[PDB]
């Protein structure tokens, strides 16, 4: 048995066809095993709809997942993602900062 704790990266990205977008991801790399829950937050609640779930291996034993859906940042409201994986004794929440 393997055991590995996720990265998490929380950053924003345009699309370069779509400019004026702006997509919200969680990157949440090299982890094992699968089974895992990721979500992102606006003011700590759950976003319901996120439109982009990807999942890949690279090695039978670590995993990876781009979760990212479109958002607005303002200076107003905060934005994380949450994540919770049997390596993380609690909850684990990294906040997006507008630089990233």
């Amino acid at each position: 048995m393997i055991q590995r704790t996720p990265k998490i990266q929380v950053y924003s990205r345009h699309p370069a066809e779509n400019g004026k977008s702006n997509f919200l991801n969680c990157y949440v790399s090299g982890f094992h095993p699968s089974d895992i829950e990721v979500d992102l937050l606006k003011n700590g609640e759950r976003i319901e709809k996120v439109e982009h779930s990807d999942l890949s291996f690279s090695k039978d034993w670590s995993f990876y997942l781009l979760y990212y859906t479109e958002f607005t940042p303002t200076e107003k409201a905060e934005y994380a993602c949450r994540v919770n994986h049997v390596t993380l004794s609690q909850p684990k929440i990294v906040k997006w900062d507008r630089d990233m």
